[PDB]
C-alpha cells in the first residue's frame, strides 16, 4: 500500500514491513506526507516509472551492502530474487521487472516460476533459502559470505554499496563469492581485474604505488617505478597543450590534475559503468575533450596490464577481462614502445 | 488505502467498504490501474487536489439522491457530515473539507468536534444518528425523507441529484425536508421558488403552460395567458434582431429557440448556481450577448413573479427566494407596462 | 524516427514508411507539429507510455480490418507479430510490448526469437509470410481471410474493428479463420457464441427476433417467441421499480430502453471485454446499480442459451463459451421457472 | 494582469478592460478561479504557449466577427493589428505574435513599428483609426464593412466566424470588403471561389441544386443537371464498392452519405484550410481512404469548375483560386468524359 | 498581481509594496520573466500550492529575523498576523493559511476575524501594532525585541532564522521575547533548553566544553569533565564496530566524526523539528542505522541534562522542555551508570 510503504519510510527510513499508514499526497512526480498539517516531501520521482511505483521500489530497496550494478550488469544479472536493487547513479531501479516486490512490476512471485527461467536471477546468499533458489535455478548469480558446498566461488571486488556508498567494509562484510549459472550449468567466472569505484573529489590512494604517483613528480615516479616506454606522461597523467585533451584514461591521473587544477567532468550518461565516458574541459588550460573514456582500476594492476602487452605490435587490441567483463583497449606503438592506450570505440 | 480505493472502484463501481488491492499507477493526473497487464484508466484528476485525494474523495462520493450543489451553497453549507457531495457541474469535490472521509482532506472525525461547531455541517437523515448529529450541531442544514419530531420542515425541489443525473424520483425519494440551524438555533427557512434544474437539449415541459409555451408561437401564448404588457418577446423568447442579443432570461425560451435554430451557450464559469451566465452566439442571425443571465424557473413561477410586481415604478429591484436565496432582479417598465426583467449585475 | 513519424501522420494519416520529416514540438503529453508557422496538435497520449513512443505506436497501428481486442484477449494474445494492434477503447496499443516495430517496446526483431517462444504472438494470414512464421511457432494464433493447407479452421465473428469502428465487412472481409498453437501443438478451438459489439446509441437490429423485440411490447413478444417462464421482463427488459435496478443484463434491452428514455452507463472500467460492467442510473425513475453486467449477444443466440438449461435447480453456474472464452452465469430458478440470469461475479 | 484578466473572464465573459481582480489558481495547464471558496475552471490551455499567455490572449480575443482563419491564412497575415484572433479549430491564437495585445507576445505595441513592416498585418476598418493605419502600411489586409476612398474592394466571403461560430450574419455583417498591400503597393485581390464552411453533421443546403443534389436520387441529379460524363458518381457521390475508398472530395456529398450511413472522419491535422484532409472510414461497407481531400465548395460552383475545363487531355492540373488562394486539382479524362477531379497531393 | 509581485522581485528581491509589472510566463511549476527578450527563472514551485500561489508567498515572505519553524511548531503557531513565514527546510511556506496576504490562501483580512479566534496567530512586536492585536486575541504567540508593560516574558534561542539563515545576530536582533495566550488567558512558558540549530558541515563550538569535545580524544575528555559513567562512548562519540550504528544522539559528536572521516545522512523527513531523524551510513567502517535520533543541544546543556538524572533505575522514560516542547528520552542503566541515552521512539 502507497500509504503503508509511506508510513514505513516516515518511521524507519524505509520499508521494513511494519503496519500503519499515514496521509499521502501525489503531485508533480512527487510523494508528500503531512506531518502536523504541513505536507513533507518524501521521494521525488527520476525514473521513467510511475512516482508510486518508483515511491515503492524506493522504500523497498537492499539497504544491506550489495554489488556495484556495474558488476551485475556485467553478469547479466536481469532481474533480482524478492528485493530491490537501487541504482543510486540513475536514481532507479537497477531492473525492470521484480520478483515478489511489488504489484505493478512483479512478473512472478517466486524465482521458480517459468517467466524467471530464461533470466538470470540475482541471488544472495545471506538471505535465508536464495542458495538452494539459486541451486534449482536454470540461470542465476549468486553472492555469499561464505563457502558453498561443491560450488567453486569466485572472489569479488572488496567493496560493494550500502544505501549508495561504495566502501570497503569494516563493520560489515562487502567482500563477496560470486557464482553463476548459465542454462542450469555452473560457470568458472574468469580471473579478473576490478575497479575501485572512487570518486574524483574524494579521491584516497590504496596502494603504496598510488601513494608514490599522488605524491611524487611526473618523472620521479615514472623513473622509480621503471615505466619508461609505457607513455605513461600521456595516457594517466594527461596532455593539457593542445586544444584536444590527451591521454588521461586513468581516474587517479584526474584525480592528481584535479588536486592542482580543478577541472570539469560532464557525465553525459550517468549511469554505472566498468568505463566511464566524460565531456572534460580543463579550467586552467583550456584543452578539452568531448569523450575521454576513464577507468577506475589500481595503478599497480593497470601497469601489470601494461606491463603484460607484447611492445613489438603497431595497433592491437587488448581484451582485458575487468569486472567480469571483457574490455577491450587500443594499443599504439612505435620502436618498442607505447604511444597511446585508451579504452577503445569511447 | 489507494489500492484498496481502486480495488473498489473496480469491483463495485464505488467505495464500498471492502477489502483487497489491485496494482494502481498514477501519471499525468490520472490512477491507472492494470487489468489482465494493461494499464486502464480507472479517474482523470480535473480537480486543484492532489491525483490520488481526488480519486479517494471521487469514489466515495454519495451515490444517493442528494440536494443539487446549489440548494447546499445557497443554505451555506460549509461541509457534509461522514460523507462527500460530488459536484458535478465541476468534476470535484462540492466542499474543500471532508469530516470522517479522507485523511488529507478530514478536519475531524465527527462532526461533533470543535472545528465543526462554526461550520454548517450537512447532515442526511437517511443515514443513521445524523438526525441526533443534527439536533446537538451549533450550526447545520439536515435533509429527510419524513417527518422530525418537534422540527417544522421546509419542502424542497422536487427533484434531486442521483450519481450527476438531476431527476424527480419515482423508485427512489428526491424530494427532501430541509431543516437549518444558525448558532444552535433552529431557523425558519423562506418560502422560495425552485428551479428545475432542466437541460437546453433535453428540455421537458413540467406544465401545461410550458406545453403551451412550447408548441404555441408567441402571440397566441402571449394573448392565451393574458400576458400583454410584461414584455415576454423580449424576456422569455428573446430579440435576434440587432448584433447584441435581447432578453432570454429563461431557460424555456433558450430550449424554444434551440428547438428551431441551434445555437451556442458557452458557459464561461462551469458551475452550479441558481443563475448561470453564459455567452450566448446565435447561429443564425449572429445576435450574441456575452454575458446572458439564465434562471430555470417552472414557466408559471415566472408568470406569477412578474405579475407580482407594481409596474407604475420606473425603476425597482426585485427581491425574489429562489433556491433558498435572495435573488434580485432589475424591473423597468414605463406607462404601466414591463420593458425588461433580468437577474440583475449578471 | 520521431520527425519521419510525424511526417508520415501530416501526409497520410499514419505511417506508410514514407521518408521525410517535419518539424516537431512535444509538451503536456501531446505530439504538435508546425504548419505555416503554427503548432498543430497531431497526438495527445492517453496511454502510459512515453508521448513519443505512444505517438509511433500510434502511426504504425494496423489500419485493416483486425479482431476486437476482446477476441485477441479471450485468446491469450500477448504480443503482435510485425504490426500494432490500436486499443480503441482504451486509446492505447492492446499490448505492452511489440515485436520489430518500435525501438523502445520491442522485445525482438521477429517472432521467430527465443523471447517471442512462450509468448502467444498473433499473426496475419494476409500478411505474406505470417502463415509459415505461426506454423513455426510454439505459441500463436493466426487469422486467415481463406483455408490453411492441413490446419482445420475457426470461423470467428463476422465482425472486424477497422480503425476503430466496428463493423460487418461488404467491401472488405471481416470475418477470419482463427488457429491456435500452444506449445508447438494446434488446439481445436472451441464452439462458441459471439458478441455483437454494437453500441448503445446506435443500436440496429440484427435478427427478427431482434427488430421484433424493439418494435412489440413485452408481453407481445413474450408470447409470440414461446419465451414464458424464462423471466424476460427482468433478464432483459428490466425492471425499474425499486431504487435497486433489476436485470437489464443484454445490450438489446439497454437499448430498448434507451430508446424510450435515455439512461445514464458509467463505464468505470474503460476496456474491451466480452462482458461489461456498468454503473447504469436510470434517468426517469432513478433506479441504478453500481455493477451492472451487460453482455450484447444475439438475441436468438440468448434465447438458446436460457432455453438449453436445466430449469429443475435452485442454483447453478452456467459456463457458457462466448468470443472463445468461457463466460459463467448464475442461474437462480423456483418451481421450473427463472428468476434470474446474470454473468456472475458482476 | 492575470488576474485582472480573469475578473474580466468571470464578470463579462471575456477582457473588456474593467478594473477587478479575483484569486487565481494555475495548475495542470488549467486557471482557475476561486467562487465562493470552490476552484472553478476557467481556461485550459490547448496551445503551445504558457498557460497564463494562452489565457490573457484567449480572453482579449476578437468577439466580433472576423475572417476565418483559413482566408487569412491564404492572404499571408502574419500577425493582427491591435486584436487576437482566436483559432478555434486548434483552440489556439491563430498568429504567434501580438501587436499591443500581450507583453509576453507583444513585438510592438502600433503596427507602425519597424518590426511590423516586413510583416503582412490584418487591419480591421471597423476599428477606428485601423484604415489609416492600413493605408500606412507597407505589408497589410485590410477589411471593412463599407467603401474605401480611392481602394478598389473585393468582395469577401458571405459568412464570418463569430466566437467560434461561421454563419452569414443577419443581425450583424459579416461579409467583408478585403484589400492588400505589399511592399506598400495595393494589390488586386484575384476573382475567386469560397468555401462555405460547413459542417458534416449540420449541413444545409445553400443553392437549389444542393436541394436536388440532397433529395434526388443519383442518377435523376445527373440527368437533371447534365452532368453525363463528369463522373459525378465517384467524385461527389463517392465510391463504397472497394477496399479503398473513391472520390467523394466535396463536402456535400459526405453530407449525403452521412444522412443514410454514419461514418468517420478522422482529422489528423487539425486545423483551418481551404482544403481538409480526412482518414475516412465508412462504417457500412468497411470502405476506407487514408487521406481523402474534401473542399467545401458551393455545388453550383463546383459545376461551374468541372465544366469549365477542357476534356480533350489525359492528365492536366487544375489551377483554381479558392478561398485568395490558388488550389490546384488533378484532372484525369478519358474518350472526352471525366474519369477522376480531385485536390492534388492530397 | 502576479506580474506586480514578479516586478517587486526582479527590482527588489521580494516583494516591496512597489507598482510596475514585468512579462511573465508559467510553466512546469516554475515562474519566468522575460528580461532583453530572453525567460529567466524566478522561482521554482516545490510547494503543493498552485506555482502562482507559492510565488505570491515566497515573495511576501518575512526577510527580518524570524523564530525558526520548530520553535513555531512547538509553540502550537498555527498562522502568522499579516506575513508570510517561509520554511526554508521544506523550501515552502510554514503555515496552510495566511491573514491578509495572498488571496488564495487568505481566510481572513486581519487576525482580530471570527476564524482567527481558535487559531493560535503568531505575533510580531517589531510589527506596529501587533502587540494591541495579540493583547486582544483569544490564541495567539508574541514575541517582541524589548519589554512588554504588564506581561512577564520568555527569553527564547538566542538566534533566528534571518533569509533561511540561522544565526545569533550583531547587526540586528535575533533574540526575543516570547508571550502566549491560549483562550485568552496569558500563559507561563516552561523553562526550556534550546537547539543550537547548527549543521554537520558547518559546525562551529559555542562554548569550552564543545572545543574540548572537538579537540581532545575521547578518553581526555571524559576524564577532564568528570563523565565516567554516562556512555558519553556511545552517547556522543558513536559506535561504529558493528553492523548496527550505535548511539550518536548529538549534532556535535557527527560533526567530530565528520571531521575524521566524512559519512552520510539521509534526511527522510525534510522539515524543521527539535529532534532529527537521520538515515546513517558511515562511509568508513559500513556502519548505519536507518533511524537516527539526532538533537543540536549544547553540550554543556547536555551534560546537565544527563547528571541531572537518577543513575538507580533500570528503564525510565526522561521529560526534557527543550525549544518550549517536551522531548521523551529512554534512559536505560545498570549498576549506577548510564548504558544508553536517545530520544524515544526514534
Amino acid at each position: 500500500s502507497l500509504e503503508n510503504v509511506a508510513f514505513n519510510v516516515v518511521n524507519k527510513g524505509h520499508f521494513d514491513g511494519q503496519q500503519g499508514e499515514v496521509p499521502v499526497s501525489i503531485i508533480n512526480n512527487t510523494v508528500y506526507t503531512k506531518v502536523d498539517g504541513v505536507d513533507v516531501e518524501l521521494f521525488e520521482n527520476k525514473t521513467t516509472l510511475p512516482v508510486n511505483v518508483a515511491f515503492e521500489l524506493w522504500a523497498k530497496r537492499n539497504i544491506k551492502p550489495v554489488p556495484e550494478v556495474k558488476i551485475l550488469n556485467n553478469l547479466g544479472v536481469d532481474i533480482a530474487a524478492n528485493t530491490v536493487i537501487w541504482d543510486y547513479k540513475r536514481d532507479a531501479p537497477a531492473h525492470i521487472s521484480t520478483i515478489g516486490v511489488c504489484s505493478m512490476t512483479d512478473i512472478a512471485k517466486k524465482p521458480t516460476e517459468t517467466i524467471c527461467a530464461p533470466l538470470t536471477v540475482f541471488f544472495d546468499g545471506r538471505v535465508d533459502g536464495q542458495v538452494d533458489l539459486f541451486r534449482n535455478a536454470r540461470n542465476g548469480v549468486l553472492i555469499t559470505e561464505g563457502s558453498v558446498k561443491g560450488l567453486q566461488p569466485s572472489v569479488g571486488p572488496k567493496q560493494a554499496s550500502l544505501n549508495g556508498v561504495t566502501l570497503i567494509g569494516e563493520a560489515v562484510k562487502t567482500q563477496f563469492n560470486y557464482y553463476k549459472k548459465v542454462d542450469g550449468v555452473v560457470q568458472q567466472l574468469p580471473e579478473t581485474y576490478f575497479t575501485q569505484s572512487r570518486n574524483l573529489q574524494e579521491f584516497k590512494p590504496r596502494s603504496q604505488m598510488e601513494i608514490d604517483f599522488l605524491e611524487l613528480a611526473m618523472d620521479e615516479f615514472i623513473e622509480r617505478y621503471k615505466l619508461e616506454g609505457y607513455a605513461f606522461e600521456a595516457i594517466v597523467y594527461g596532455d593539457f597543450s593542445h586544444s584536444q585533451l590527451g591521454g588521461l584514461h586513468l581516474l587517479i591521473g584526474l584525480a592528481k590534475r584535479f588536486k592542482e587544477s580543478p577541472f570539469e567532468l560532464e557525465d553525459f550518461i550517468p549511469m554505472d559503468s566498468t568505463v566511464k565516458n566524460y565531456f572534460i574541459t580543463d579550467a586552467q588550460t583550456g584543452s578539452s575533450k568531448c569523450v575521454c573514456s576513464v577507468i577506475d582500476l589500481l595503478l599497480d594492476d593497470f601497469v601489470e596490464i601494461i606491463k603484460s602487452q607484447d611492445l613489438s605490435v603497431v595497433s592491437k587490441v587488448v581484451k582485458v577481462t575487468i569486472d567480469y567483463t571483457e574490455i577491450s583497449f587500443m594499443l599504439w606503438c612505435k620502436d618498442g614502445h607505447v604511444e597511446t592506450f585508451y579504452p577503445k570505440l569511447q
